[PDB]
């Protein structure tokens, strides 16, 4: 209680990757002969982020050398990761052969169940109230290298004696070499971190493969003479970072200014970029023999799995004061504190420890700031209103020692308040009417609002719209989700459907479908609403998407929606969140 | 008593393997002519694992960097491992013949004694309450590699002088090379540690053997004439973490939100995969000559012995509330404490320290909070009952200096209790009924609940039944155990039995048999119930399965089976667990 | 409070990079006939510096070891660095092919996608009053080198033995061989950090490629038979810290003399050379065969991108009194400060915690010394104004403990003040008229002002001019802006603009266009105000430049324009900053 406040909480992030999702050809080289399989088994990304908020100063603080700022912290580190990121428990393979007779070309092939080709994490603010200030790592590695540079001379001499049936010979020889060689050494790992600085908004670190990262770079054969079959792939070479687990480790440090005001959307993008092996043999013939060489496959099929979240920072919540906020209680009720109304007009409530309007941050000058609007104080000149701040020395109360009693500093009179109504006023002494008894408390503003969830994919620009006062939800559908909005006149998205209207009261939960739309792109292609009563209703079709995936939000107990975020660009809708209360 | 408190206890994990399951076929080439044997002696289980709950934050901290939750710590670590795991004390080899004379195919054998091929520990939370939040070793390696890349060349020139009888010779010769090569550095180890991340509430680490992980590998000749016969394997690469010792040592904590509630099951499987090493000469005939080839069977068998244990969580356990709670003594009376029922309503009970109904926590605001209920504080408005949490003034509590007296900040009266009912009330003074001596201590509501052992295995889906009020199990029992449950149309798991029932009352132990199912795979065979009067009562059957292990549950002096917890899939069951009280 | 104060704000550096600005040649070896292509994607500077200002001791600290001095400190650190640098998110490349036939030239090229071949920082005093004192890094490296000096010989015999039809030969050989080689070990960097120290205002910092700095260092092929067609650049080289993010990290400290005044200006020029990347292959032409040899083209062309700001020091400023300053509150009044003017008469005013002039330093000898003007103090001998500095005893203050009196340590009386006027003097005891009630508290001198958007480039000679009394900017415009100045005769710059005249009063925004010049260098070319009332004006062109980039700089509601900073040459200015208040 004399340090600086925090908001801290976590975010789970857990998504479950389908069988199909997973999905390949068993074959590149004769891709639709071959058929096609899941290439990891129960595949799944659980992660937990921890985010806090704070101002970079404590309340009042002055002339320190760091930087006034509201800092915003995105962190997944030795404190909190999470399970991590798993496709698969081992890796086996599958072989296939040309159906075909075959003299020169490739006729066998491997497909090796998937790894991940990298992870990758993207951090986005939404507006730019928030600038990226600083992360970890910080940077991509500049990398050290040793060179070495070598040269040298041999000066040798032979002396020879034969002997034989012919007669004796004898040689005499000389030699000098000049020898020089250059040596380069450097590091690569499994995974390297690279680091993506797009703008001030935003950024994004991905493990991505280094060492072993093509298909040929797991091969441990060259060429083989033809009667030889056998899997030409050292599968040691693939890490269980590779599909077993991975944990990433990282901080996005967000700052926005000292005075900034509104709020502004932080979004999480994880996702694994699920890659299937292929590598081939291929018959050479030329007259004189033949053999068999191996190869890689690189440009083959990938598959990105991505699990959105995000959260919403309101850079004008208390704990941004970087003060720890106190209530003043009028002592004569069992439960009644002084309240502001938006005005600052001043009432006498019961109670509320998380109310910020009973709050009040209590400063070096002994004024009582309000945590919620600090540009108002209590001031004695005038008890039916929070006053603009200043050095009003009525604004500065002290508490008389071992009593109950507040007094102002300017005229020593204490805060009294009406036994009946609470109203409050400066007074000498008590009376039968005024009581001058005054209790004060630490109160709990810090508490972190849990966040929606997103339905659907984070790409496009991003919308946001208050939902109506008829309380619906208008849709243009048809293959997919066309466009949303809280009126018919507000759609995001594009043009294609046919319009139609949701009624958002009594909604129990909501379910949405996406993927890899038939027509184009990854789009979200249908929302199914079901209701308190049990009716359900749907608009879109789960029909013309491959590769689908659902996405479950179920409301807590009698909430209502709120606001909207819509993802779109100006053909289709590709994700939503419903924003509660 | 300034401190956050935990729940602290030890998890023994003890099992013997017998010499039955420590047996193989003497030999792979000729599996059934050459007999079988143990592969180790007196192999065994002995880990101690410990475990701490507790909440992430004191009661009543506000604004901490650290996210509000509940967490639940299982490690095996510096401070406590237990004696390890053990499989032989040295290692030694049978050889073994072709029976049949040979030309041309594999003619000898040399079987070794066995090794941990990996050591396995799984992490498993029974619900979805609870979700992995670290662990230790945070993940596997991320690998680091050294290239080298060399190149140079090389010019030389040789000055020669030949005379013989023949007649004088002389050479001038000139030379020049090229060279290039790529180096590749990297680490192994004896076992490699690696992580399974299979989801948000499982998580496993598997010491996997890596360098040396094949029986080719351990052999040190490649090649030899037919009349060598020797041992063809370098027993020096086979390392005593590999059979006499090994001791595992990880983290793994979970976290629960900060107001979950109920329960979830924490399931440990320990285990070691026991594998016999075989490998062979193979005879070669090609016309010329005839030699020797060595090497090693990979494709062998393996067996897995396996030790659970399980402990159990209530997120409603007053370790969670973070606080230290003390009980207030109405100290008129020898031994008599406040203590709160379901409902909330007090009566003034013996005083017992280990009560959790008798226990407060005294807040930041000078509240008396249950901790069996942290959502009820005792309440001076109303002395008959604890009320629900808030800023009432009459909720808040002081200490009158150097007196064993307790007054209400609201009033100022002082707490008070009837020298005969031990009533509650707020008096201004004491007088003949009424005493107004309050005494209090901190109390032990720490401590932790012993658990029940795991019969079998657990492996299929688990359920969870509570034990009817007719206080019996109901069986399908045949040659194994088909079914378990707490009535007859609550059975978990297959069909095929014959329906029975046993008594639950009055037993004094119970002992399960298990293991490899003649029919298929491993299962539960037979329970055995013994009563406190001595009659004895089996369901199930001892003579259909092999490489079987005993688990013996004596239950202490009279406690009642309440739960029942069973591993089972859709044809047998596979474990029970039996919960007291 | 009792610890050196500091002035403490971060700057951003944001830098939108156009495509245009992004674009090259598609070709070197055929310029004009194969067009041109943006060579990044979104290239983008988002940097965040992190200022400090303070004394280097303490006020009033005698006999340190640490000399008397203002202190300037610039950093990008582990605590701030902004987002980074960013110029692509992957590498591609275009092939080209000659159009004519070829039997011995340049046949084939590829032109890669560009990466930074450096990044480049510059920190620039604008006058001498700052010198440079230290940085980090503090130097360029000295590299350490390992030299090896090996040297042998060998000795050898052969013995032969040759049995033929012809008959027995027999041969007895002797070899001497002496060797002599030396190595040369060191290291280098992708990115080697060169400091250039221009002088004792001006530093700069350069992240330049070392390893793999040229197009030859990226070649992995040197030559091929003429059917190879294939990228000869292994691209795996070249660093994501090359493109995707890279964030310096310096520090720059100046220093100004303990005495200095007035005010210098500080000039951080941070910037991108983006480098394409052209490598061909040569048909080789010889009678006997023919081969394909690869290159790298070096003296292709590049383009510096760069973001300049700047911030203003008043070593004026309270901040680098190294002390605390206070107020002195006359407490009849509700809100009334002691106030001193330029010539340091003292009046009472309303209270201004920022307010400079009501700031006081209370000293080790218990002197009020002015914050804004340390050679004066509060005088008890004459309190209708400050005095100069001295021992004088009536320059020295005590407070009454436990009261709100402050006496005069010579005479013992203390301080008073007018209830109506404020007017101060000296008494023995209080009465009608007169209050010794003084109040005192810490005030907040230490914000800092913001600084203004610099238009254009920093380059040329800087020059500084006072607003007119008229309120109007000059102008000589033409094809670019050829000078400007605070009045006609004033005019920094060049001489051949028609000269024109703009209106500074009810200015809401600016916007500067600069770039290449079509006629010579790079120069602002035009500007645009835009008024209150919505009218516009411009003047320079627009259409004279390439490259072209645009400054927008919005004033903040009704501040005036007070001062001009200018950047130019003999011919024409090349950059301005419009100073506010």
């Amino acid at each position: 209680t004399n340090t600086l406040p925090h908001v801290a909480f976590y975010i789970s992030v857990n998504r479950a990757i389908s069988d199909e999702e997973c999905t390949f050809n068993n074959s590149w080289l004769w891709k639709n002969e071959k058929g096609s399989r899941p290439f990891c088994k129960d595949a799944n990304i659980s992660l937990i982020y921890r985010v806090n908020l704070e101002r970079s100063l404590q309340y009042g603080i002055v002339g320190s050398a760091t930087p006034d700022a509201k800092i915003v912290r995105i962190s997944l580190d030795d404190d909190s990761t999470g399970a991590g990121i798993h496709l698969n428990d081992q890796l086996g393979y599958r072989q296939f052969g040309a159906s075909y007779t075959t003299l020169d070309a490739y006729f066998r092939e491997w497909s090796t169940d998937a790894i991940a080709q990298d992870y990758r994490f993207v951090f986005n603010a939404s507006n730019n109230k928030a600038q990226i200030l600083k992360t970890f790592p910080v940077d991509n590695i500049n990398e050290k290298f040793e060179r070495k540079e070598v040269s040298g001379f041999e000066l040798g001499v032979t002396g020879g004696v034969e002997v034989s049936g012919d007669g004796p010979k004898a040689k005499l020889e000389a030699r000098a070499s000049y020898t020089q060689s250059r040596w380069l050494t450097y590091n690569t790992q499994d995974y390297r971190i690279e680091r993506n600085a797009k703008n001030a908004q935003a950024v994004s670190f991905t493990w991505n493969r280094q060492q072993y990262a093509t298909a040929e770079s797991l091969l441990n054969r060259s060429t083989d003479a033809l009667w030889v079959n056998t899997y030409p792939v050292d599968v040691n070479r693939i890490s269980p970072l590779s599909y077993a687990s991975f944990v990433p480790k990282m901080d996005v440090i967000y700052k926005a200014s000292a005075t900034e005001t509104g709020s502004t959307d932080f979004i999480i993008d994880s996702s694994v970029n699920i890659r299937p092996i292929y590598n081939g043999a291929y018959k050479h013939y030329y007259v004189v023999g033949a053999h068999q060489s191996y190869h890689g496959f690189e440009d083959t099929p990938r598959r990105r799995i991505t699990k959105s979240a995000s959260f919403t920072v309101d850079w004008d919540h208390p704990v941004f004061t970087g003060g720890r906020p106190v209530n003043l209680q009028l002592a004569s009720f069992n439960n009644r504190c002084i309240q502001v109304d938006a005005q600052g007009r001043l009432t006498a409530n019961m109670c509320d420890s998380q109310q910020s309007a009973q709050s009040f941050i209590y400063d070096q000058l002994g004024r009582y700031v309000s945590a919620s609007n600090t540009k108002l104080c209590l001031d004695g000149a005038a008890l039916d209103a929070l006053q603009p701040c200043n050095q009003n020395l009525t604004q500065r109360w002290e508490w008389r020692k071992g009593t109950d009693e507040l007094t102002n500093v300017y005229s020593g009179e204490s805060l009294g308040h009406d036994k009946q109504t609470g109203e409050l006023g400066l007074y000498a002494s008590s009376n039968d009417a005024v009581s001058l008894r005054t209790i004060t408390a630490y109160t709990d503003v810090f508490n972190a609002q849990e966040s929606s969830p997103i339905l659907g994919y984070t790409q496009g620009k991003m919308n946001q719209q208050r939902v109506g006062q008829d309380n619906r939800l208008y849709v243009r559908a048809g293959a997919a989700i066309d466009a949303l909005g809280s009126a018919s006149d507000l759609l995001v998205g594009g043009n294609g459907g046919s319009l139609s209207s949701v009624d958002l009261s009594g909604v129990k939960s909501i379910t949405a479908t996406s993927g890899d739309f038939q027509y184009g792109g990854q789009q979200l292609v249908a929302l199914t609403f079901t209701y308190q009563d049990g009716r359900q209703q749907t608009v879109g079709s789960k029909a013309y998407v491959t590769n689908a995936h659902e996405d479950r939000f179920d409301l807590p107990d009698a909430a209502k929606i709120t606001q909207l975020k819509i993802w779109a660009d100006d053909w289709l809708v590709k994700g939503v969140q419903f924003d509660l209360n």
